[PDB]
């Protein structure tokens, strides 16, 4: 599997590292002039691996599925050997071809979707500061110490908005690029819209395909200041996009 690094000691790099992030994402038949993931593939290219490093010089190698750009678990440290942790509910192929020969592997009680990581945290996305001081001091609440459900349920919802969602949509990478780089924020209405519908907003541009103008019905969507946004228009919702879900 191939790997991206980002270093926390180097926030400028961030938008080369979302961008190249993109490229081992983009593996599908472009739609409407817009990158588009595969919805299967072979298993030995299945993953795509983030490398996340602190200025406290800890590592944390993020899989992410390729297919859906979830994350499925990482590999931090334990008593000075490796330790797969991975989220309930992940692919087979996850558990079984990622970090292979690791055998310290944790299989969490929750799974990835949003609902399940916020219970498990005890906070909500609304909530809960991004950022790249906020997603090492989450790293540094994991790395090497025993299992916690809550702590490593939190590091998953900022890792998972940093990476994932800001693969996914250019609007997300924008508020991190401009508030979470070199300070810390909240994600906004916009923000947690974009996330809750990543696949119906792909279905809605794919199905605007070839024309790629008229999107009818139309998105249901929300501005930043938590306003009705109603899209009919692919040139409305294309400049927010980074990568859509695979389909038709």
């Amino acid at each position: 599997y191939n790997t991206v690094s980002f270093n926390l000691g180097e926030a400028y790099e961030y938008p080369t590292f979302i961008q190249d992030l993109r490229n081992e994402l983009a593996k599908g038949t472009p739609v409407c002039q817009l990158p588009v993931t595969l919805q299967t593939i072979a298993d030995d290219k299945r993953f795509v691996l983030v490398d996340i490093t602190t200025t406290s010089k800890k590592t944390v190698k993020v899989a992410i599925d390729v297919t859906d750009v979830y994350v499925v678990g990482y590999q931090d440290k334990w008593d000075g050997k490796d330790r797969a942790v991975f989220l309930d509910k992940v692919p087979t192929v996850a558990t079984s071809k990622l970090f292979p020969g690791v055998t310290n592997r944790v299989t969490l009680t929750f799974d990835g979707s949003y609902q399940k990581l916020v219970n498990a945290a005890k906070v909500d996305r609304k909530d809960l500061e991004l950022g790249v001081y906020k997603l090492e001091f989450s790293i540094e609440a994991i790395h090497g110490k025993t299992i916690n459900g809550q702590e490593i349920a939190k590091f998953f919802l900022i890792v998972i908005q940093m990476v994932s969602e800001a693969a996914r949509f250019k609007y997300i990478e924008t508020e991190v690029v401009d508030r979470g780089l070199y300070g810390s924020f909240k994600p906004n209405f916009k923000v947690l819209n974009l996330e809750n519908n990543w696949g119906d907003i792909s279905d809605a541009i794919h199905k605007s395909s070839p024309q790629c103008t008229t999107i009818n019905p139309a998105l249901q969507l929300i501005s930043p200041s938590n306003d009705p946004w109603v899209v009919n228009k692919v040139s409305q919702i294309s400049p927010d996009m980074g990568i859509l879900k695979f389909k038709s």
